[PDB]
This record gives structure tokens, sequence and C-alpha cells, in this order.
């Protein structure tokens, strides 16, 4: 009956914007630098989602 | 039959790039707050970023 989320603000850097994979997480799924991914814009109940889809094909 | 798309790698702690154009788009502000969702999908994983209301930090 209990489960962590964690909670995030795009890091600014015009402006660049991105989107930290936690530390345990990237370990989890053993996330490497050459990943790829696509990412879909997407949408529940109003509120927009930003999906990033790891597709190993595209590995280069 | 042709398509120009993008792709993303995480840049290294390792991030992942909004591209200005959907930043824009959605009008993506450095103070909105997003969870992030891990889905399965075509046997592999989704990083799905929801930017909510109800929360903050």
């Amino acid at each position: 009956g209990i489960r962590k989320l964690v909670v995030l603000n795009p890091r600014a850097y015009h402006t660049t914007f991105y989107l930290l994979i936690p530390k345990d997480i990237a370990e989890a799924l053993d996330i490497k630098p050459d990943d790829t991914f696509i990412l879909n814009m997407e949408q529940k109940d109003g509120d927009i989602v930003l999906s990033y889809k790891r597709v190993k094909e595209l590995k280069i």
C-alpha cells in the first residue's frame, strides 16, 4: 500500500531544458549514454506527458 | 515515404533533453513539476514525465 514517487523540475541552461534520470533508476534499467530514445507527446487528464521510449534498434 | 525524426541519448548523472520545439509547444517553464512514471512496452522501458498540478518542488 505504498510506493515512492520522484518529483522533478526541468534543468535549464536560448534556454535548453533537460529532465533528470534518477541515479537508482538509471542503475536498474542500466541506462547507458548511448541508449537511444524517441520522445512522444502524450496527455492524461489534462496533464501533458513526455514519454521517452527506449528503442535498441536505434543505437549506433 | 520519407520522414525525419529526432532521437535522444542520455547526457551525463544522466539527463534527457526536451527538444526546443516541444518545450516551446508545451510552454515548458523551469518551475514546472513533473513526476516520473515508468512503463514497459514493445519489450522495453518508458520514462513518462507527467507535468502535474496538485504538487510542488
